[PDB]
Formats: C-alpha cells, structure tokens, sequence
C-alpha cells in the first residue's frame, strides 16, 4: 500500500486476485508465457507486457507513487489483451469482466 489512495488501490488489487473473481481473473495472474502458449508474435505486438503479479510486486516495492500510476499498469494489462486477441476470444470476455470490476471500484477512490 502507501498513501490513502494507494491503500484503496491495494484493496482493489487484493479483490482482483481473490477467489471471488478467479473464474475470469486467472489469465491475468502471471506474465503471458508467449512461448508456452505458442504465441510467437506476442512480444512483437505487445511492447510493454503487464499482469497482476507484476502490479503486486510494484505495490509491495512501493514503486507506485500515486493511484494514477497503479491504474495505468492495470489498464495497460487489459489494453494488451484487447490489442493481441481477436475480440471473440474467451480471454477478451474475461478481460472485459475483470476491467468492469476494476473500473467500478477504482471510481470509488476516496478524495
Ligand atoms: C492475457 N492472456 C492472453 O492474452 C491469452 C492469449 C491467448 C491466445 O491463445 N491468444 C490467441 C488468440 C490470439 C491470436 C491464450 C491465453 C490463455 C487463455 C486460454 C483460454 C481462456 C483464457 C485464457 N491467454
């Protein structure tokens, strides 16, 4: 965590990693293993990979200085999914659902 707004961000992160959302969050838990998934163009198309384990390490290391920096990494993770995948792939449906969880709770940021 860190500041009051970063504690709200840390709360969101814990929720995104929780059993509550595991049915659609699991593709975002760890970095995409492009080689393992046969996605040999992944790193040509996605210049800045991002995933929830990386967000968690950056939060634990007090890398994020504000909520905006945290949100930019979470949205980068979703954007990468929308950029690489055809819009009818199950992983895109899962990204949309997890981003809905993220955006509605991020909007409840304490001022
Ligand atoms: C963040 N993960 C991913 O982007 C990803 C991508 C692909 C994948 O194969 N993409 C291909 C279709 C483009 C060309 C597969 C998975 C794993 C997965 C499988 C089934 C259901 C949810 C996830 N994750």
């Amino acid at each position: 965590k860190l500041s009051e707004q970063l504690k709200h961000c840390n709360g969101i992160l814990k929720e995104l990693l929780s059993k509550k959302h595991a049915a659609y969050a699991w593709p975002f838990y760890k970095p995409v293993d492009a080689s393992a998934l046969g996605l040999h163009d992944y790193h040509d198309i996605i210049k800045h990979p991002m995933d929830l384990s990386t967000v968690k390490r950056k939060m634990e290391n007090r890398d994020y200085r504000d909520a905006q920096e945290f949100a930019a990494d979470v949205r980068l993770m979703f954007s990468n999914c929308y950029k690489y995948n055809p819009p009818d792939h199950d992983v895109v449906a899962m990204a949309r659902k997890l981003q809905d969880v993220f955006e509605f709770r991020y909007a409840k940021m304490p001022d």
